[PDB]
Protein backbone atom coordinates (compact mmCIF):
# COMPACT_ATOMS: atom_id res chain seq x y z
CA UNK A 1 0.00 0.00 0.00
CA UNK A 2 2.20 2.81 1.35
CA UNK A 3 4.40 5.20 -0.63
CA UNK A 4 7.42 7.09 0.74
CA UNK A 5 7.45 10.74 -0.36
CA UNK A 6 10.60 12.85 -0.14
CA UNK A 7 10.62 16.66 -0.59
CA UNK A 8 14.27 17.73 -0.54
CA UNK A 9 15.05 21.47 -0.73
CA UNK A 10 18.05 23.70 0.02
CA UNK A 11 18.91 22.39 3.57
CA UNK A 12 15.84 20.33 4.71
CA UNK A 13 14.26 17.08 3.68
CA UNK A 14 10.58 16.80 4.46
CA UNK A 15 9.06 13.37 4.11
CA UNK A 16 5.81 11.49 4.44
CA UNK A 17 4.52 8.01 4.25
CA UNK A 18 1.19 8.04 2.39
CA UNK A 19 -1.30 5.27 1.91
CA UNK A 20 -3.47 7.38 -0.42
CA UNK A 21 -3.23 10.44 -2.60
CA UNK A 22 -4.30 12.65 0.29
CA UNK A 23 -3.64 10.73 3.48
CA UNK A 24 -0.34 10.52 5.41
CA UNK A 25 0.29 7.72 7.89
CA UNK A 26 3.12 9.76 9.31
CA UNK A 27 5.57 12.45 8.33
CA UNK A 28 8.64 14.34 9.47
CA UNK A 29 11.64 16.39 8.55
CA UNK A 30 15.38 16.59 8.96
CA UNK A 31 18.51 18.52 7.91
CA UNK A 32 20.18 16.51 5.07
CA UNK A 33 23.82 17.34 6.00
CA UNK A 34 23.64 15.96 9.55
CA UNK A 35 20.53 13.99 10.41
CA UNK A 36 19.11 10.55 9.93
CA UNK A 37 15.31 10.13 10.00
CA UNK A 38 13.72 7.52 12.34
CA UNK A 39 12.52 5.11 9.60
CA UNK A 40 13.34 1.84 11.50
CA UNK A 41 9.78 2.02 12.84
CA UNK A 42 7.91 2.49 9.47
CA UNK A 43 5.98 -0.14 7.52
CA UNK A 44 7.86 -1.05 4.37
CA UNK A 45 6.86 1.18 1.44
CA UNK A 46 6.04 -0.04 -2.08
CA UNK A 47 8.22 2.69 -3.64
CA UNK A 48 9.58 6.17 -3.13
CA UNK A 49 8.77 9.40 -4.97
CA UNK A 50 11.42 12.06 -4.72
CA UNK A 51 11.46 15.79 -5.46
CA UNK A 52 15.03 17.01 -5.06
CA UNK A 53 16.17 20.48 -5.88
CA UNK A 54 19.13 20.28 -3.46
CA UNK A 55 21.69 18.75 -5.86
CA UNK A 56 23.60 15.53 -6.35
CA UNK A 57 25.04 15.09 -2.86
CA UNK A 58 21.49 15.24 -1.51
CA UNK A 59 20.48 12.70 -4.21
CA UNK A 60 23.22 10.30 -3.02
CA UNK A 61 22.12 10.81 0.60
CA UNK A 62 18.49 10.09 -0.17
CA UNK A 63 19.47 6.91 -2.01
CA UNK A 64 21.71 5.85 0.88
CA UNK A 65 18.85 6.34 3.40
CA UNK A 66 16.39 4.47 1.21
CA UNK A 67 18.67 1.51 0.52
CA UNK A 68 19.86 1.21 4.12
CA UNK A 69 16.24 0.53 5.10
CA UNK A 70 14.66 -1.08 2.03
CA UNK A 71 17.41 -2.27 -0.30
CA UNK A 72 16.60 -1.81 -3.96
CA UNK A 73 13.27 -0.08 -3.27
CA UNK A 74 11.67 1.20 -6.49
CA UNK A 75 11.95 4.96 -6.74
CA UNK A 76 10.86 7.76 -9.01
CA UNK A 77 12.71 11.08 -9.32
CA UNK A 78 9.88 13.48 -9.97
CA UNK A 79 10.23 16.09 -12.74
CA UNK A 80 7.96 18.68 -14.29
CA UNK A 81 6.25 17.60 -17.50
CA UNK A 82 3.55 18.78 -19.89
CA UNK A 83 0.53 17.62 -17.94
CA UNK A 84 -0.09 15.50 -14.87
CA UNK A 85 -2.69 14.98 -12.15
CA UNK A 86 -5.07 17.57 -13.54
CA UNK A 87 -2.46 20.27 -14.07
CA UNK A 88 -1.29 21.50 -17.45
CA UNK A 89 2.13 23.11 -17.61
CA UNK A 90 2.20 26.51 -19.32
CA UNK A 91 5.96 26.89 -19.26
CA UNK A 92 7.40 27.28 -22.77
CA UNK A 93 9.59 24.27 -21.97
CA UNK A 94 7.64 22.36 -19.31
CA UNK A 95 10.64 20.36 -18.11
CA UNK A 96 12.43 23.58 -17.10
CA UNK A 97 10.01 24.11 -14.22
CA UNK A 98 11.40 22.94 -10.87
CA UNK A 99 10.13 19.61 -9.54
CA UNK A 100 9.13 21.11 -6.20
CA UNK A 101 7.04 23.71 -8.00
CA UNK A 102 5.39 21.03 -10.20
CA UNK A 103 4.51 18.80 -7.20
CA UNK A 104 3.23 21.94 -5.38
CA UNK A 105 0.95 22.92 -8.28
CA UNK A 106 -0.50 19.41 -8.34
CA UNK A 107 -1.08 19.53 -4.58
CA UNK A 108 -2.76 22.92 -4.77
CA UNK A 109 -5.06 21.86 -7.62
CA UNK A 110 -6.26 19.00 -5.47
CA UNK A 111 -6.42 20.90 -2.17
CA UNK A 112 -8.53 23.74 -3.61
CA UNK A 113 -10.76 22.23 -6.26
CA UNK A 114 -12.71 24.58 -8.52
CA UNK A 115 -10.62 27.59 -7.53
CA UNK A 116 -8.25 29.97 -9.27
CA UNK A 117 -5.09 30.26 -7.17
CA UNK A 118 -2.09 32.49 -6.67
CA UNK A 119 0.51 30.40 -4.88
CA UNK A 120 3.20 32.27 -3.01
CA UNK A 121 6.17 30.27 -1.79
CA UNK A 122 8.58 31.90 0.64
CA UNK A 123 12.08 30.64 0.28
CA UNK A 124 15.40 32.26 -0.58
CA UNK A 125 13.36 33.66 -3.42
CA UNK A 126 9.69 34.59 -3.21
CA UNK A 127 7.96 32.68 -5.99
CA UNK A 128 4.41 33.40 -7.29
CA UNK A 129 2.55 30.99 -9.51
CA UNK A 130 -0.79 31.51 -11.24
CA UNK A 131 -2.93 28.37 -11.41
CA UNK A 132 -6.32 28.39 -13.09
CA UNK A 133 -9.29 26.43 -11.69
CA UNK A 134 -9.16 24.23 -14.84
CA UNK A 135 -5.63 23.23 -13.88
CA UNK A 136 -3.64 25.44 -16.29
CA UNK A 137 -0.47 26.72 -14.72
CA UNK A 138 -0.20 29.94 -16.66
CA UNK A 139 3.13 31.27 -15.43
CA UNK A 140 5.28 32.62 -12.63
CA UNK A 141 7.06 35.50 -11.05
CA UNK A 142 10.21 35.31 -8.99
CA UNK A 143 11.66 37.97 -6.69
CA UNK A 144 14.30 37.91 -3.98
CA UNK A 145 13.00 36.99 -0.52
CA UNK A 146 13.27 39.41 2.42
CA UNK A 147 16.59 38.10 3.77
CA UNK A 148 18.15 38.06 0.32
CA UNK A 149 17.09 41.70 -0.25
CA UNK A 150 18.52 42.61 3.18
CA UNK A 151 21.81 40.92 2.32
CA UNK A 152 21.98 42.97 -0.87
CA UNK A 153 21.50 46.16 1.03
CA UNK A 154 23.16 45.43 4.36
CA UNK A 155 26.23 43.52 3.11
CA UNK A 156 26.64 44.26 -0.59
CA UNK A 157 25.92 47.99 -0.86
CA UNK A 158 28.93 50.17 0.03
CA UNK A 159 26.92 53.34 0.43
CA UNK A 160 24.48 51.93 3.04
CA UNK A 161 25.25 51.04 6.65
CA UNK A 162 26.30 47.48 7.37
CA UNK A 163 23.40 45.25 8.50
CA UNK A 164 24.56 41.69 9.04
CA UNK A 165 22.55 38.58 8.29
CA UNK A 166 22.03 38.23 12.05
CA UNK A 167 21.08 41.91 12.58
CA UNK A 168 18.51 41.52 9.80
CA UNK A 169 17.02 38.67 11.87
CA UNK A 170 16.59 41.06 14.75
CA UNK A 171 14.88 43.61 12.53
CA UNK A 172 12.56 40.90 11.13
CA UNK A 173 11.62 39.74 14.65
CA UNK A 174 10.91 43.34 15.60
CA UNK A 175 8.71 43.74 12.45
CA UNK A 176 6.68 40.71 13.58
CA UNK A 177 6.43 41.99 17.15
CA UNK A 178 5.05 45.30 15.71
CA UNK A 179 2.46 43.30 13.61
CA UNK A 180 4.41 44.21 10.54
CA UNK A 181 3.19 47.78 9.99
CA UNK A 182 6.52 48.88 8.40
CA UNK A 183 6.04 52.69 8.66
CA UNK A 184 8.43 55.08 7.00
CA UNK A 185 11.52 54.81 9.16
CA UNK A 186 13.54 57.33 11.12
CA UNK A 187 16.81 55.47 11.09
CA UNK A 188 18.55 53.84 8.16
CA UNK A 189 18.57 50.18 9.36
CA UNK A 190 14.83 50.30 9.89
CA UNK A 191 14.38 51.97 6.51
CA UNK A 192 16.03 48.89 4.94
CA UNK A 193 13.90 46.39 6.90
CA UNK A 194 10.64 48.25 6.36
CA UNK A 195 11.35 48.93 2.68
CA UNK A 196 12.10 45.25 2.09
CA UNK A 197 8.91 44.24 3.93
CA UNK A 198 6.92 46.74 1.88
CA UNK A 199 8.40 45.29 -1.35
CA UNK A 200 7.43 41.74 -0.39
CA UNK A 201 3.89 42.62 0.70
CA UNK A 202 3.44 45.03 -2.24
CA UNK A 203 4.55 42.37 -4.73
CA UNK A 204 2.07 39.82 -3.42
CA UNK A 205 -0.82 42.24 -3.06
CA UNK A 206 -0.34 43.78 -6.51
CA UNK A 207 -0.07 40.37 -8.18
CA UNK A 208 -3.23 39.12 -6.47
CA UNK A 209 -5.34 42.15 -7.31
CA UNK A 210 -4.24 42.17 -10.91
CA UNK A 211 -4.88 38.41 -11.27
CA UNK A 212 -8.49 38.81 -10.06
CA UNK A 213 -8.95 41.61 -12.60
CA UNK A 214 -7.33 39.56 -15.39
CA UNK A 215 -9.19 36.34 -14.76
CA UNK A 216 -12.54 37.93 -13.67
CA UNK A 217 -13.22 35.50 -10.88
CA UNK A 218 -12.22 35.06 -7.28
CA UNK A 219 -8.59 34.07 -6.68
CA UNK A 220 -7.37 32.40 -3.48
CA UNK A 221 -3.93 33.52 -2.33
CA UNK A 222 -2.23 30.44 -0.97
CA UNK A 223 0.90 30.77 1.23
CA UNK A 224 3.45 27.96 1.04
CA UNK A 225 7.01 27.22 2.21
CA UNK A 226 8.60 29.27 5.02
CA UNK A 227 6.55 30.86 7.86
CA UNK A 228 7.46 34.39 6.79
CA UNK A 229 5.63 35.65 9.88
CA UNK A 230 6.26 39.39 9.34
CA UNK A 231 5.32 39.16 5.67
CA UNK A 232 2.08 37.24 6.47
CA UNK A 233 1.11 39.73 9.12
CA UNK A 234 1.70 42.68 6.76
CA UNK A 235 -0.69 41.45 4.10
CA UNK A 236 -3.96 43.33 3.79
CA UNK A 237 -5.51 40.82 1.37
CA UNK A 238 -7.04 37.52 2.38
CA UNK A 239 -4.82 34.43 2.39
CA UNK A 240 -4.76 30.72 3.17
CA UNK A 241 -1.69 28.90 4.47
CA UNK A 242 -0.97 25.36 3.28
CA UNK A 243 2.19 23.73 4.58
CA UNK A 244 2.28 20.48 2.61
CA UNK A 245 1.53 21.30 -1.08
CA UNK A 246 4.68 19.57 -2.32
CA UNK A 247 4.22 16.38 -0.32
CA UNK A 248 0.54 16.34 -1.24
CA UNK A 249 1.45 16.59 -4.89
CA UNK A 250 3.94 13.76 -4.50
CA UNK A 251 1.22 11.56 -2.91
CA UNK A 252 -1.01 12.24 -5.83
CA UNK A 253 1.68 11.38 -8.32
CA UNK A 254 2.51 8.20 -6.39
CA UNK A 255 -1.06 7.01 -6.23
CA UNK A 256 -2.01 8.00 -9.79
CA UNK A 257 -3.05 5.33 -12.30
CA UNK B 1 25.86 87.44 -6.51
CA UNK B 2 26.45 83.95 -7.86
CA UNK B 3 26.91 80.77 -5.80
CA UNK B 4 28.69 77.60 -6.95
CA UNK B 5 26.71 74.47 -6.03
CA UNK B 6 28.32 71.00 -6.02
CA UNK B 7 26.32 67.70 -5.76
CA UNK B 8 28.91 64.91 -5.52
CA UNK B 9 27.31 61.49 -5.55
CA UNK B 10 28.44 57.96 -6.04
CA UNK B 11 28.51 58.05 -9.84
CA UNK B 12 29.80 61.54 -10.71
CA UNK B 13 29.82 65.18 -9.67
CA UNK B 14 27.04 67.54 -10.76
CA UNK B 15 27.31 71.28 -10.36
CA UNK B 16 25.49 74.53 -10.95
CA UNK B 17 26.09 78.23 -10.77
CA UNK B 18 23.03 79.92 -9.31
CA UNK B 19 22.30 83.67 -9.21
CA UNK B 20 18.73 84.45 -8.15
CA UNK B 21 16.72 82.02 -6.04
CA UNK B 22 16.72 78.59 -7.66
CA UNK B 23 17.63 79.83 -11.20
CA UNK B 24 20.88 78.45 -12.68
CA UNK B 25 23.14 80.52 -14.90
CA UNK B 26 24.63 77.28 -16.08
CA UNK B 27 25.24 73.73 -14.91
CA UNK B 28 27.10 70.57 -15.79
CA UNK B 29 28.82 67.48 -14.56
CA UNK B 30 32.10 65.67 -14.44
CA UNK B 31 33.42 62.23 -13.66
CA UNK B 32 35.29 61.74 -10.39
CA UNK B 33 38.59 61.51 -12.23
CA UNK B 34 40.26 62.87 -15.35
CA UNK B 35 37.43 65.25 -16.44
CA UNK B 36 37.82 68.93 -15.65
CA UNK B 37 34.79 71.21 -15.78
CA UNK B 38 35.12 74.26 -18.09
CA UNK B 39 34.96 76.75 -15.23
CA UNK B 40 37.42 79.21 -16.86
CA UNK B 41 34.41 80.87 -18.52
CA UNK B 42 32.30 81.31 -15.36
CA UNK B 43 31.80 84.57 -13.48
CA UNK B 44 33.58 84.36 -10.12
CA UNK B 45 31.30 82.96 -7.39
CA UNK B 46 30.86 84.43 -3.88
CA UNK B 47 31.19 80.96 -2.32
CA UNK B 48 30.64 77.27 -2.88
CA UNK B 49 28.08 74.96 -1.23
CA UNK B 50 28.98 71.30 -1.40
CA UNK B 51 26.98 68.10 -0.84
CA UNK B 52 29.40 65.22 -0.94
CA UNK B 53 28.41 61.66 -0.26
CA UNK B 54 31.27 60.25 -2.39
CA UNK B 55 34.03 60.26 0.28
CA UNK B 56 37.41 61.89 0.93
CA UNK B 57 39.10 61.49 -2.47
CA UNK B 58 36.10 63.26 -4.02
CA UNK B 59 36.34 65.96 -1.34
CA UNK B 60 39.99 66.53 -2.28
CA UNK B 61 39.20 66.65 -6.01
CA UNK B 62 36.48 69.24 -5.40
CA UNK B 63 38.77 71.46 -3.33
CA UNK B 64 41.49 71.15 -6.00
CA UNK B 65 39.10 72.28 -8.74
CA UNK B 66 37.76 75.16 -6.62
CA UNK B 67 41.17 76.49 -5.59
CA UNK B 68 42.63 76.15 -9.09
CA UNK B 69 40.00 78.68 -10.27
CA UNK B 70 39.21 80.83 -7.23
CA UNK B 71 41.99 80.39 -4.66
CA UNK B 72 40.71 80.35 -1.08
CA UNK B 73 37.03 80.67 -2.17
CA UNK B 74 34.73 80.46 0.87
CA UNK B 75 33.00 77.08 0.93
CA UNK B 76 30.45 75.25 3.04
CA UNK B 77 30.13 71.47 3.31
CA UNK B 78 26.41 70.82 3.60
CA UNK B 79 25.22 68.31 6.21
CA UNK B 80 21.78 67.20 7.28
CA UNK B 81 20.61 68.99 10.43
CA UNK B 82 17.49 69.35 12.53
CA UNK B 83 15.75 72.07 10.43
CA UNK B 84 16.67 74.22 7.46
CA UNK B 85 14.89 76.06 4.66
CA UNK B 86 11.37 75.10 5.77
CA UNK B 87 12.12 71.38 6.23
CA UNK B 88 12.23 69.67 9.60
CA UNK B 89 14.30 66.51 9.88
CA UNK B 90 12.39 63.65 11.44
CA UNK B 91 15.39 61.29 11.57
CA UNK B 92 16.12 60.11 15.12
CA UNK B 93 19.72 61.27 14.55
CA UNK B 94 19.34 64.05 11.95
CA UNK B 95 23.00 63.95 10.94
CA UNK B 96 22.73 60.35 9.83
CA UNK B 97 20.59 61.41 6.91
CA UNK B 98 22.62 61.81 3.73
CA UNK B 99 23.41 65.42 2.72
CA UNK B 100 22.13 64.72 -0.81
CA UNK B 101 18.82 63.49 0.62
CA UNK B 102 18.61 66.59 2.83
CA UNK B 103 19.25 69.05 -0.02
CA UNK B 104 16.76 67.15 -2.16
CA UNK B 105 14.05 67.40 0.50
CA UNK B 106 14.62 71.13 0.70
CA UNK B 107 14.42 71.42 -3.11
CA UNK B 108 11.23 69.34 -3.17
CA UNK B 109 9.53 71.37 -0.44
CA UNK B 110 10.17 74.54 -2.43
CA UNK B 111 9.15 73.03 -5.79
CA UNK B 112 5.77 71.75 -4.49
CA UNK B 113 4.67 74.15 -1.79
CA UNK B 114 1.87 72.99 0.53
CA UNK B 115 1.93 69.44 -0.83
CA UNK B 116 2.49 66.09 0.76
CA UNK B 117 5.17 64.23 -1.23
CA UNK B 118 6.54 60.74 -1.76
CA UNK B 119 9.98 61.18 -3.31
CA UNK B 120 11.38 58.16 -5.11
CA UNK B 121 14.98 57.85 -6.25
CA UNK B 122 16.04 54.91 -8.44
CA UNK B 123 19.64 54.10 -7.84
CA UNK B 124 21.43 50.94 -6.80
CA UNK B 125 18.78 51.00 -4.08
CA UNK B 126 15.27 52.35 -4.51
CA UNK B 127 14.87 55.08 -1.87
CA UNK B 128 11.48 56.50 -0.83
CA UNK B 129 11.17 59.59 1.36
CA UNK B 130 8.00 60.97 2.93
CA UNK B 131 7.75 64.77 3.13
CA UNK B 132 4.67 66.21 4.79
CA UNK B 133 3.07 69.43 3.49
CA UNK B 134 4.27 71.38 6.55
CA UNK B 135 7.87 70.47 5.66
CA UNK B 136 8.35 67.55 8.06
CA UNK B 137 10.51 64.81 6.63
CA UNK B 138 8.82 61.91 8.40
CA UNK B 139 11.01 59.02 7.23
CA UNK B 140 12.24 56.69 4.55
CA UNK B 141 12.02 53.23 3.03
CA UNK B 142 14.84 51.55 1.12
CA UNK B 143 14.73 48.41 -1.05
CA UNK B 144 17.18 47.00 -3.60
CA UNK B 145 16.77 48.39 -7.10
CA UNK B 146 15.78 46.20 -10.02
CA UNK B 147 19.33 45.38 -11.11
CA UNK B 148 20.45 44.59 -7.59
CA UNK B 149 17.44 42.29 -7.06
CA UNK B 150 18.31 40.55 -10.32
CA UNK B 151 21.95 40.14 -9.31
CA UNK B 152 20.86 38.67 -5.94
CA UNK B 153 18.90 35.97 -7.81
CA UNK B 154 21.98 35.04 -9.83
CA UNK B 155 21.45 37.15 -12.99
CA UNK B 156 19.53 41.64 -18.00
CA UNK B 157 19.62 44.93 -20.05
CA UNK B 158 17.74 43.18 -22.86
CA UNK B 159 15.26 41.83 -20.27
CA UNK B 160 14.71 45.31 -18.87
CA UNK B 161 14.01 46.75 -22.31
CA UNK B 162 11.64 43.88 -23.05
CA UNK B 163 9.62 44.69 -19.95
CA UNK B 164 8.71 48.18 -21.21
CA UNK B 165 6.89 46.59 -24.24
CA UNK B 166 4.77 44.27 -22.03
CA UNK B 167 1.56 44.54 -19.98
CA UNK B 168 2.61 45.17 -16.42
CA UNK B 169 -0.78 43.99 -15.05
CA UNK B 170 -0.54 40.56 -16.74
CA UNK B 171 3.07 39.77 -15.85
CA UNK B 172 3.27 36.01 -15.25
CA UNK B 173 6.10 34.53 -17.33
CA UNK B 174 6.51 31.18 -19.05
CA UNK B 175 10.28 30.85 -18.62
CA UNK B 176 12.53 31.44 -15.64
CA UNK B 177 14.54 34.39 -16.90
CA UNK B 178 11.38 36.35 -17.68
CA UNK B 179 9.77 35.28 -14.37
CA UNK B 180 12.82 36.83 -12.57
CA UNK B 181 12.73 40.04 -14.58
CA UNK B 182 8.97 40.46 -14.19
CA UNK B 183 8.98 39.46 -10.54
CA UNK B 184 11.65 42.07 -9.73
CA UNK B 185 9.72 44.70 -11.71
CA UNK B 186 6.46 43.86 -9.92
CA UNK B 187 8.26 44.21 -6.59
CA UNK B 188 9.47 47.71 -7.52
CA UNK B 189 6.06 48.86 -8.68
CA UNK B 190 4.34 47.17 -5.73
CA UNK B 191 6.64 48.85 -3.27
CA UNK B 192 5.98 52.31 -4.64
CA UNK B 193 2.24 51.86 -4.86
CA UNK B 194 1.89 50.38 -1.37
CA UNK B 195 4.03 53.16 0.19
CA UNK B 196 1.99 55.81 -1.62
CA UNK B 197 -1.34 54.41 -0.48
CA UNK B 198 0.03 54.14 3.04
CA UNK B 199 0.93 57.86 3.05
CA UNK B 200 -2.45 58.91 1.64
CA UNK B 201 -4.05 56.85 4.47
CA UNK B 202 -1.74 58.18 7.20
CA UNK B 203 -2.16 61.81 6.20
CA UNK B 204 -5.83 61.64 5.00
CA UNK B 205 -4.91 63.75 2.06
CA UNK B 206 -3.51 63.61 -1.50
CA UNK B 207 0.18 62.76 -1.95
CA UNK B 208 2.30 63.64 -5.02
CA UNK B 209 4.68 60.95 -6.20
CA UNK B 210 7.88 62.69 -7.29
CA UNK B 211 10.49 60.81 -9.29
CA UNK B 212 13.88 62.22 -8.49
CA UNK B 213 15.94 61.73 -11.59
CA UNK B 214 15.49 58.92 -14.06
CA UNK B 215 13.78 55.54 -13.77
CA UNK B 216 13.60 52.70 -16.21
CA UNK B 217 10.73 53.11 -18.69
CA UNK B 218 9.48 49.71 -17.47
CA UNK B 219 9.16 50.78 -13.81
CA UNK B 220 7.55 54.11 -14.66
CA UNK B 221 5.12 52.46 -17.07
CA UNK B 222 4.11 49.80 -14.54
CA UNK B 223 2.89 52.36 -12.03
CA UNK B 224 -0.83 53.07 -11.62
CA UNK B 225 -0.02 56.12 -9.54
CA UNK B 226 0.66 59.25 -11.55
CA UNK B 227 4.03 60.86 -11.03
CA UNK B 228 5.94 64.06 -11.51
CA UNK B 229 9.58 63.96 -12.55
CA UNK B 230 12.10 66.46 -11.12
CA UNK B 231 15.76 66.06 -12.07
CA UNK B 232 17.44 68.77 -10.02
CA UNK B 233 16.09 68.54 -6.47
CA UNK B 234 19.55 68.36 -4.86
CA UNK B 235 21.08 71.29 -6.76
CA UNK B 236 17.85 73.27 -6.26
CA UNK B 237 18.03 72.57 -2.52
CA UNK B 238 21.67 73.62 -2.44
CA UNK B 239 20.72 76.96 -4.09
CA UNK B 240 18.16 77.56 -1.37
CA UNK B 241 20.70 76.68 1.35
CA UNK B 242 23.32 78.95 -0.23
CA UNK B 243 20.99 81.91 -0.31
CA UNK B 244 19.65 81.37 3.29
CL1 LIG C 1 12.40 12.79 10.90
Amino acid sequence: GVCLLIDAGNSRIKWALADTGRHFVTSGAFEHADDTPDWSTLPAPRGAWISNVAGDAAAARIDALIDAHWPALPRTVVRACAAQCGVTNGYAEPARLGSDRWAGLIGAHAAFPGEHLLIATFGTATTLEALRADGRFTGGLIAPGWALMMRSLGMHTAQLPTVSIDAATSLLDELAANDAHAPFAIDTPHALSAGCLQAQAGLIERAWRDLEKAWKAPVRLVLSGGAADAIVRALTVPHTRHDTLVLTGLALIAHSA
